[PDB]
């Protein structure tokens, strides 16, 4: 249960690039996009045996996903998509693919320097969000 040791802890947002464009490509509505952009999320990543939990906390929406690496699971995203999600550990990076409605998006959670970087890709649009330890 050590696969994820470099990710565990609490994290807070430093910077965001192209996040609104990413949500646009995903199909998120205007009001939800504006709420999401205003959020200052606190992210908690924790491990309990084989089960990893990623929690995002913000004033107006929390999400929590718990999963086993490599095991597909049902996720209801913050924008209310019902997706089939699989997260694997590849080259020290958590690679999260969401599949729904004939579409897919990939969320990579990686370490760079002392930061946790979240890279989200939808049809060639990439958002990069940088977190520092809380
Ligand atoms: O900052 C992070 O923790 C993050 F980068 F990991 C993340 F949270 F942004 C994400 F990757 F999970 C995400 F982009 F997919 C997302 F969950 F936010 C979303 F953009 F897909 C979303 F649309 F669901 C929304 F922004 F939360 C919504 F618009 F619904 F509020």
């Amino acid at each position: 249960g050590h696969m994820c040791d470099a990710f565990v802890g609490t994290w807070k947002l430093v910077s965001s690039e192209n996040f609104d464009d990413y949500m646009k490509e995903v199909g998120v509505g205007f009001a939800t996009r504006k709420v999401a952009g205003m959020a200052k999320p606190n992210m908690i990543i924790s491990v309990n045996g084989d089960v990893i939990t990623i929690k995002s906390e913000s004033t107006f929406k929390n999400t929590e996903i718990s999963f086993i690496l490599g095991q597909e699971f049902d996720e209801v995203t913050a924008d209310d998509r019902k997706v089939k999600s699989t997260i694997t550990l590849d080259g020290g990076v958590l690679v999260h693919v969401q599949k729904w409605d004939g579409k897919s998006t990939t969320i990579k959670r990686k370490r760079e320097d002392d930061k946790l970087v979240v890279e989200c890709v939808m049809k060639g649009v990439t958002s990069t969000r940088v977190y520092e330890r809380a």
